[PDB]
């Protein structure tokens, strides 16, 4: 598993190529760019499985690959035919509407998007090996990206100065989330949108379950004064500086998407990146490489 | 029939349904390995600006006389007539469906007076219950047809089988209470005119307000349902997955889920290589357990549908 | 520990004497009868231990004694001079507003009022080894002793046809009543009237093992069809059919206070009382026994 670095969207062998040339410390091949996959609209789904092997033969680091919220079988797919990581993403069309998937029983690491420490503690306790801050993808825009490192800085602030009856209450109220689809049910047959404690909602796990499952992965994060999994910043870096600008947020590396290869220079922007990234307190260094760089993305 | 309506039904679980418009449609759907198919004017993907009725008695014998498998057909909610001129014509198996333009706001047909067995859509356990009563032989869980995106058949069978969870946890007179809520829905035309004759809209239990049936009787027929559900775990006839199947993998991620069969309407030729795609579905349904398959009939299988 | 009969309240050795000629199967010490306490006024305490040790030397039955609820000090004493069972009774003036004593530390076994099975499986759990359906003990109608039974019987009925699950749902519910003083404190210091489920409130036990322990006695209901101690009616017992009532609605045994002794004649009426409790089922006996009983308390 990737710990530090630049992790580079790829659609084809020739940018799979130059993010490695670039010193990319991965690709995640996919057909549709995410800036381009909110213009375009439409279903977005998994890639096919031939283009994701041709870019595994094109380079010698590892390949990330995504798969819609909830779908399984895509991301057994992906397991199938040997993808170093699954990114289950809401830059796709999610395929489940109620339930993400059970990484856990996966051989193949996840890594999942959060835009909050609840949602961070619910991808981790289902099996996520990494984890996204993300904000919004395809907008060329940091602060959403720059809002959820805020937001999950200071809940694991506050939660350091919690005793431990204190982070219970905070398990129980993210487990909440899980019963949604139970609650539902129970007011279309004509009775109360309420559930019990001790009956399964989620691969077998019982309200009660799922609590004390989300409470000891809050005590993780307590103990570390982090999430107990790397945690990469995404959707929004387009610059140099906006990379750098997410490692002294905290985030042990960064995602870029549409930022590379929608902007004037690729090759070039990339390795910028990828040295802003590695040098993110180093303002000469950070300004010598934005440096005649060339157009950037819209968004 | 009566047996013989399950008897086609059991048939045609664990295959997949596909939509064809005309003769080389439905022979390439035969040679792909469907186990019947859905012959209509139109795919529910352009089906979705006018009427969308019941597709000419001619196409859909041309249909029957081009493929040795079977063959189904469309009529709108509530269309008695239609339906009776697709059995007249001899067609397998008839769905009462909701991608056409409803008939009748009111009521669903009342399918047991039928020789020929219904295929009905269901979002819910309520809505199956219902369609089940009515006499459908064969449940659909509905999603979004035309659309290609597999969330809403998901959301269906997710609140499906949640429901259908929970039933089985409650008591017989638990389960009559629920059967008693999920009638209501039978007396909405009674109400409305009721008021409209200004008075409270409200009903008797024992006034006859479906097929001459009493919303009293209509509950006792619907918590018997209820109760097999009950017992079985699971809805007491075949029930197949439809909506947005696009994919080999969407197939199998809906038998994973619990379906015992597909439907395909555009995923198939709204897609680039339709025989090839059809047939990759057709293998991820029967081996949706089995990833490796799964990935090799997906491998440049070309662009697919969307919406 | 009695089993079945009538336990009757006397204030004197005369009265316990009177009492036990009857057919008492045990007496309740006390200085003042429920009619006249609700009437008087004033405190009521627990009796002065000469006048009950006075009476255990004046019988060959079992002697009771009741102290105030939550005066666990009095209790205290009145195990300390040997009494054979201790009523936490409402009839005396509550010494606490928050706690019932917990019964399980001490050696003589207790006597708890229930008005509903809340309160049964509350008395139950903190160690009542005994309980009394009560409803309004000195106004000699019979009515708040039915009352309460049926709503006993009835919430046990229900309890039956619950799965385990639904059961502790109830148990949840019922443990509540004890997170009282823990929620008025936190709003007097200014913060929101909750409580952490894992913080301790009452014997060192938490809120969530109050549940636990609440959702076990539960299942002994549940299993029994009935209360797992023994259960005697009382308040409101005046008449020979009224004790005969009871019986009939499923209690074990009945208590009388001011019906016998408020009565005409007190020996006489104690026997009918007596009588109609062992044949209950025998309405010739029940008639036979009230004819020519004279005057009973007013009420
Ligand atoms: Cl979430
Ligand atoms: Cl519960
Ligand atoms: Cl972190
Ligand atoms: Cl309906
Ligand atoms: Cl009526
Ligand atoms: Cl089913
Ligand atoms: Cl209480
Ligand atoms: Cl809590
Ligand atoms: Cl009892």
């Amino acid at each position: 598993m990737v710990k530090h670095g630049v992790v580079m969207d790829v659609t084809n062998v020739e940018q799979a190529q130059i993010a490695e040339e670039a010193g990319a410390v991965a690709v995640m091949a996919l057909e549709r760019v995410p800036a381009d996959i909110r213009a375009a609209g439409g279903v977005a789904r998994m890639s096919d499985p031939a283009l994701i092997e041709e870019i595994m033969d094109a380079v010698s680091i590892p390949v990330m690959a995504k798969c819609r919220i909830g779908h399984t079988t895509e991301a057994l797919v992906l397991e199938a035919i040997g993808v170093d990581m699954i990114d289950e993403s809401e830059v796709l069309t999610q395929a489940d509407p109620f339930f993400h998937i059970y990484k856990k029983k996966f051989n193949v690491p996840f890594v999942c998007g959060a835009r909050n420490l609840g949602e961070a503690v619910r991808r981790i306790w289902e099996g996520a090996a990494m984890i996204r801050t993300k904000g919004e993808a395809g907008t060329g825009n940091i602060v959403e990206a720059v809002r959820h490192m805020r937001l999950m800085n200071e809940a694991i602030a506050q939660l350091q100065r919690m005793t431990d009856e204190e982070v219970y209450g905070v398990a129980k109220f993210y487990a909440n989330r899980y019963a949604e689809l139970a609650k539902t049910v129970r007011e279309g047959m004509g009775l109360p949108a309420t559930v019990l404690e001790n009956e399964p909602i989620y691969e077998g796990f019982t309200l009660a379950e799922i609590i004390d499952g989300l409470y000891e992965v809050l005590l993780e994060v307590k103990k570390l004064g982090r999430l107990p999994v790397v945690n990469f910043a995404a959707g929004g870096v387009a610059t140099p500086a906006d990379a750098a600008l997410m490692m002294q947020l905290g985030s042990d590396g960064v995602f870029v998407g549409s930022g590379i290869f929608k902007s004037e220079n690729p090759l070039e922007r990339a390795r910028a990146i990828v040295e802003a990234t590695y040098n993110y307190d180093k303002p000469d260094i950070v300004a010598e490489v934005s440096k005649n760089l060339g157009e950037a993305m819209k968004g």
